[PDB]
């Protein structure tokens, strides 16, 4: 309650079905703006704002607190068992895929089915794996951050998106410079400390794996390894939309993917 408050938890559309949109990194629950109308005739739909969103009083932002994905987790289920969701359809993006697929280890009954878009379970390359992202270079972008936050946010922004659609790269750097620097460096370690694959085969809800061309968070093998590993019974959609964001960028056609995910 004073959570729901806190993260800025919002309940809105005409149906029963309840749908929660689940932002990532660098961005807050307005990353859904343009999806959201497409699911208002139909569904119950849940947004939150993740504790490290700009949006969210910096005071909230425990750094004692959330050093791994778990304490992320144990706010989404406070959100869900508050509202009285006993089932829902689960939608997260960059981290909170991975946030998602813990929550649904903890309570396999809460999740209909998971849709998991620019999800990955590990960045480091390893010599069995390839994540994308070297443990050197991983540290020269942290130095970066830490230097100059404001030519980062302007540096990444581009790449992120991916596709030459200005108005999303002015949005996510709108987002990401709106967080607070000390919260975005500690996040964007924990995220590239994360290991995600010891506990993708403990996953038994259907998973709808959204892989977008040239993603430079999330190469097309890390796709194709959630569909080998993830425990239950596993979708991948390749979309025709470039770069990490689509619900930034391409909007309108992610929305009718995702319609056809939850369909069936
Ligand atoms: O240089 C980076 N390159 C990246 O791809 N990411 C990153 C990794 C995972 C993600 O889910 C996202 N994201 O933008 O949602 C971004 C970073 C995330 C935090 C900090 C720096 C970086």
């Amino acid at each position: 309650q004073t959570l729901l408050d806190a993260l800025n938890v919002r309940v809105v559309g005409s149906g029963e079905r309840v749908l929660v949109l689940a932002h990532g990194f660098g961005t807050d629950q307005s990353a859904w703006n343009r999806i959201l109308p497409f699911f208002l005739r139909d569904y119950r739909v849940v947004l939150y704002d993740l504790v490290c969103a700009g949006s969210v009083n910096p005071d909230f932002f425990d750094f004692r607190r959330y050093t791994t994905l778990d304490p992320y987790v144990d706010d989404l289920l406070h959100i869900l068992d508050a509202l009285g969701i006993d089932q829902c359809a689960y939608v997260g993006h960059s981290v909170s895929a991975m946030i998602g697929i813990l929550a649904s280890i903890r309570r396999p009954e809460l999740f209909s089915k998971l849709i998991l878009i620019g999800a990955s379970p590990r960045f480091l390359n390893d010599e069995d794996y390839h994540g994308g992202f070297e443990q050197g270079e991983i540290e020269k972008v942290f130095s970066a951050m830490e230097a100059n936050y404001e030519a980062w946010v302007n540096g990444f922004a581009p790449l992120a998106v991916g596709a030459d659609v200005p108005a999303a790269v002015r949005e996510f750097s709108r987002t990401l410079f709106n967080m607070r620097p000390d919260i975005t460096l500690f996040v964007s370690r924990t995220v590239f400390n994360s290991d995600m694959r010891g506990v993708l085969g403990l996953v038994k809800v259907p998973c709808h794996i959204f892989q977008t061309a040239r993603d430079h968070s999330v190469p097309a093998s890390v796709a194709t390894y959630l569909k080998n590993h993830l425990g239950g019974k596993n979708t991948v959609h390749w979309l025709n939309i470039e770069g990490h964001l689509p619900h930034l960028s391409a909007p309108t056609l992610l929305a009718q993917e995702l319609r056809r995910a939850l369909s069936h």
